[PDB]
């Protein structure tokens, strides 16, 4: 029922293609894994979460808003520290047809806000720190293959740089693990005003 | 003065040919990491450690052994555990020329020794358990590609034990994060006699 | 000097995507054989060929034109024909630096043009038969690649119409073979107010 | 009903390995090709041509010789000249089960007579030119696959012989368009005896 060889031929596909723009090349890759049994099961697993399935029966997504009044906000809110941060540095849009067309939109529409409450960079290290973050909370696909990915490029390219993006991923699981409070279940467009080290607490990124 | 792109094409090559004997292919994708900048900085990086500088110093090599003398030995030393489960389930031999060819030839002809000691089943979840394990400990290219690589097969083929192979890899990484005792410093020859649970007090399984 | 595993990345890339718009994953995979020695070989041996030569010298490109001017020329000629077609159904700019990044905007500015001297359809199987002729007349990494692509792409998903992509395949090849007069060394800007069977008849496409 | 994708993934895995005992790598992607689609038609398309369909009825594959005793035979006779050659310079068995698995067993068992009859090299070109004739003859899966790799293989890695490339696969895919006389449909076991210029004579090599 499931084309799974097909996924395989798209991780083959984004490890050649970064060989040699970086956005849609991740793009191409996650819609090529909308095939996959992996797929469905992060669906099915998602949708076993209470708080979860709701907005999968909502169609829950965020608000539109205005960088420049997210920025007027009070000084240590997400709202104000995504702001800040974009200026210093939006994605491909799908119609929502199903539940795997759903979490696309979902998480393409959250993902961005995600490094800033978990703490990791904007940078490759920070990346695949807040993909192991996330994969401890609530596996899906792309998590999985941006890990691999990550390891193997790093090791292959760049390996005085591998103690450093193990750092980065032991710290990133080690987290996300001890994070009750999922990421993927937030109403963020609700959090724009409460303070980021507030917004830690209520998540409960000690525990 | 590394060639990297043939390390991926190695890979690549690991991942295609699985999806389809299964001892040889992992020496042909070991051998194509020799010409990688990971496998000179792994030697460098062990080479560092005292106790594993002097096996490349010696060109320390385990002495050869009788599988029916192993057995019997003592009821819980090494080398009856070994031999007990060799009857119930040997490698390809290079010579030693260099540092790369005998980190090569000192991880085959002790790493399946490896798994009884650190305490991981011989499956295929075991294997990549004792490759988090190993890697949390002295990382070498083969522990790294081997980790995606499971990672990657495990969630494309059969993704419903995901879970399964997450619980190992976290536990093996976790695990081999606080042993002390590296696997590799070990002249294991001389441990045949030792208790194994006397063997993990000394490497500090625990600590 | 030469990263030829680059390119055979780029194959691989190329396959795989074609697996799952489809004009810009033609140009990416162009670039990347840029970098190989088949590039410059090429570039070497059609330097050898006079009239392509004296293009190399002048860094020739076509003028621009209208699509609507080239309708009002006369029935049989070359703008005619080409605009009466392009109507019923323009491509990646890169700065002109070297031989390979001329030879690249040369190919992409005419290239449409030659399927209508060449007498191939604008079909899958009219471009891997145009690719033939090309090869057979004066070859360039592309092509290669290209008809390699073709080949394997239509025995493996469409075997039903191997019989007929060996066809033109042939016909394409023996045709290009027979023809003295090289579509590359053409100043196509010249020629659109040329009758088409004028100009397969200065070329010699029977010969 | 086929996995055409494999096939696409033992293509991959073959170019990779590669660009890197080499004798088996061949037949490993033989036999990755039984589950395409191509596989099939293949053997349908072949079982169209009634000598063919004989040895499909027959199962037909050639009695078991003693190279010494072929070498005995005069001088121009096609056991004298495969021996004498055999001696200057056997492949992996498969229990014959259905069509696929037969074809394949006639092509082991026969193809290394074919480039004596042929008239093509041992070396590199002459087993490319060889599997040229035999796809303007009879298509089968691995000679297209073979085609598409030789034409990579050698314009990514040595360029310099692309040209002679070339030359033998337009002269094999000529010479074999101009052969009635099938190789797949010979009863070789038969032909030992007979002089090579009789047996080209015999299939019209020239006509």
């Amino acid at each position: 029922t499931y084309n799974n060889d097909k996924g395989l031929l798209a991780y083959i596909q984004f490890l050649a293609s970064s060989a040699q723009g970086n956005t849609d090349r991740v793009f191409d890759f996650e819609d090529a894994l909308d095939q996959t049994q992996m797929a469905q099961l992060a669906v099915d697993e998602l949708k076993k979460i209470p708080e979860v399935n709701a907005l999968f029966s909502e169609r829950w997504l965020p608000a539109p808003f205005n960088l420049d009044d997210l920025a007027k906000l009070p000084e240590g809110t997400l709202g104000h520290v995504y702001a800040r941060e974009m200026k210093a540095r939006f994605y491909k849009k799908v119609p929502v047809v199903d539940d795997i067309s759903y979490l696309k939109m979902l998480w393409r529409s959250t993902h961005d806000i995600y490094h800033v409450v978990a703490g990791f960079d904007t940078n490759v290290f920070g990346e695949i720190g807040l993909q192991a973050f996330f994969l401890a909370q609530t596996p899906i696909p792309i998590s999985v293959m941006l890990l691999s990915f990550g390891m193997v490029m790093i090791s292959l390219y760049q390996p005085t740089n591998f103690k450093a993006l193990m750092t980065e991923i032991s710290r990133g699981y080690r987290v996300g693990s001890h994070t009750p409070g999922k990421l993927i279940a937030q109403k963020w467009d609700q959090l724009w005003d409460v303070q980021v080290s507030e917004i830690r607490e209520r998540l409960g990124v000690n525990s």
